[PDB]
């Protein structure tokens, strides 16, 4: 049940992928690193899990971590491995799994009008799929319009850069 | 006995939580974040732990973490998961859990920008499970704090919580504070 | 490893002491500090009870994983304490002394020349028995009239049943250590 | 997850390349700073070469416990490199294509409005193969021209078989991925 | 072999304990404690370890501090229990067992002509013997007579202070 | 095999040492102590390893340090024992090992007070076995620094290495230094 959901004809392992940020802070005295609070959703297939709603009687199963196959997901540009802690693993009868973490990491990204902060995003690559990360835009957002101290937020978005892929979440911010 | 409680009915599992506020202290210098050191009751019915207490020969039966289901709270804006240990679990004869755990953790709530007061938040989640609904409740009788200063140079005017919904529901305890 | 039972009807009163070895690096705002100390337990377990002519000796030592010892949470400290266990010794009554050393950052904040500090106490709940915290102020102390850099002791006691009470769950029962100290 | 055997008599040759993503926090003496990157390895292993016409695949996926790996040492680090496996793939070859990203305080000591900061990789021994450090330029790049505040990046590139070496027995094999900055 | 020696008729279990300073240093911004780094004897009978050196054609055994009992010292006046290594525990044919460490502490003594810093010891009893603390002073000594960066060290000596004991380990020093 | 090396004769065990500078580093603000990034070699004889290069059909046998006795060396003026990689182990036909790690510590040897030289020091001890006398000796062809420049402000003018009794054997690594 651990291994990776086994091909599905006519679709990779799509996972896509939202980032909502909590809070951004402690930007670092060069300007080169700052605290990321968020949560990460993914979504994807998995039809070892699929089940009926009316002969089970529901129309959402939840698991742990350990009960299920999950992508994992690497941030490239942060000082280390994300601190997360899993909120939500739910399935629905079709066999989509939706995962919801909270995160914290550390991104490296140097601040140089506005710019383009990058959270830039993979997956592990499998032997039996294909996996490729895509951007779910109804799962990406912000709590508010600050940066942190000093910065406004133009906008947060994400964009599928060069199966497989990496996603670079795009933070545009500019100064108050 | 670890899996969630069943329904009486097809009524949701109400939890009721509280925070007493300790302390607040080491906000740091760009004013973002601050530590707390606080207790954090919740309370929620298990019919499977009722008992008679005439029967039993105990009013109140007090149990370890790992002996009983728990919901999991998780507070958002923190830096980690807090740090907690669990002070009392105890469990009343119709099948009520009082827990309480004392906890640490900085809160990720940034003071600000003319005005003299300012509203910080500690928001509060539970994790789903698919045998019930989980429904956020607050017990303002066991919400508090120790005292009436935030930190140094701020003021608490009032310490209350409020639902509110999920950012795609949520526990919104609020904290006012005001300059010295 | 589970509670003492009554010697009939008694609660278990846990007699504490505070030795304060030092305390020290008190922090920027003045909102922290650390304290090093010695954490003395005692109570009743009749079934370590023994007779000291019998068996020839007048206390007996153990080892905190073979018997029962009170779940003690300082409440206002940045971490659980930190502590290793020095003694736990049994007298023929069953009398058990409990020794630890621990250090701990204490959240008290500094606010005039004058102020009182406070370490608070509270015991984790048991089902089997009432457990009530003492204090036996022969075990209370202080190694020098010093708080830290820029300030006196001018005494440490502890109060007993203090009315702070938070919750009434926590009222297995608490402890206010107090320190009064004055600038130098 | 013993060393591949040879394909006759040819050294086991791993090429390597360093990507990197981030260079920061260059401390206050300018003595040390971090570095955030991938590093690349890539040497035959024909235990692991399978005919893709005949199972199906055209790559296949191990994890770090079930393969051999070559253990890679930086030399001038802190503290050896905290490193995440991101991938490995083996072709129909028995070309084994290894990705980490990695992080790691260099120590390289910026002195001289230009300058050459290094860091410098050797590998461990095994005693049935004689293992060779090889750089593929492919695989040697960097995110972009600015090496943390203050300064430019001129290139980043290795070189192999550096004259460098200390001991002949670290001599196993050592590469001096060298990184050219200047004063902005 | 790892409970305490027996009982030997006429002597309790005397623990013979010296301290020889390596450096002391990184008095903090206080003046509230130093970090050490020192040696650590230690000396005991067990006479379960006794050999005869002829028939067995040796002088001194050798043992792994797993394979031995060896009395729990606790530092008193320390910020976290010191950090040893284990440099050698050697055994005589009479049962006398030289224990040697190396540690590193942060001692918590602040400083106020000269003054007296304090490290203090004691030893975790035991139920089936008294173990006593004694000061070995042949052990004791330091490896120079600067503190650190600003004070001497005009002595340094130890003291039992109120069967059981501590020892009180006095660092004299004097501004230079 | 993760005994001591029985002797030839009644020769004692000499294990010799050399350390290889890589980087000096990070001075505290007292200059009471700096990080040393070096290599660390050890050579001795262990005759049980010995083998004929044209049986065994290699000429260099490797190990692991688990697979072999190593002795145990003690930086003795150091924070924590120090941070060490093992990199080579190698054995030749007789039976010579050697031994390669790289290791990080902070040295604790002060920084002078009218010269503008001085001599800093990292001594090494070895843990004593009761069936050999272990004796370090020094492989001055293993010893050796990168550069001239000690850390920042300070030039290395030499780097060898002295044996000295312990206070109460002891290598006495000495780095002469000078302000630039
Ligand atoms: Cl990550
Ligand atoms: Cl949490
Ligand atoms: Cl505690
Ligand atoms: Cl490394
Ligand atoms: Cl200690
Ligand atoms: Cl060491
Ligand atoms: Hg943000
Ligand atoms: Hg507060
Ligand atoms: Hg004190
Ligand atoms: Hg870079
Ligand atoms: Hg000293
Ligand atoms: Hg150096
Ligand atoms: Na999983
Ligand atoms: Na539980
Ligand atoms: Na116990
Ligand atoms: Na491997
Ligand atoms: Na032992
Ligand atoms: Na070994």
């Amino acid at each position: 049940m651990v291994s990776p959901p086994p091909p599905i004809a006519d679709e990779p392992l799509t996972v896509n992928t939202g980032i909502y940020l909590i809070e951004c802070y402690s930007l670092d005295d060069k300007a080169e690193t700052f605290k990321v609070n968020a949560f990460l959703s993914l979504s994807w297939k998995d039809r070892r899990l699929a089940f009926d709603p009316v002969r089970s009687g529901v129309r959402v199963k939840t698991y742990e971590p350990e009960a299920i196959w999950i992508p994992e997901i690497r941030f490239v540009n942060v000082e280390n491995a994300r601190d997360a802690d899993v909120v939500d693993i739910s399935v629905s009868p079709d066999g989509t799994v939706q995962y919801l973490e909270r995160f914290s990491a550390r991104v490296l990204s140097p601040l140089d009008d506005s710019q383009t902060l990058h959270i830039y995003l993979i997956v592990r690559s499998v032997d039996t799929r294909n996996i490729v990360l895509a951007v779910d835009l109804e799962k990406v957002g912000k709590n508010d319009d600050v940066f942190l101290t000093g910065w406004d937020i133009e906008s947060f978005t994400a964009v599928v850069k060069p199966l497989e892929s990496k996603l670079d979440y795009q933070l545009r911010i500019s100064r108050q």
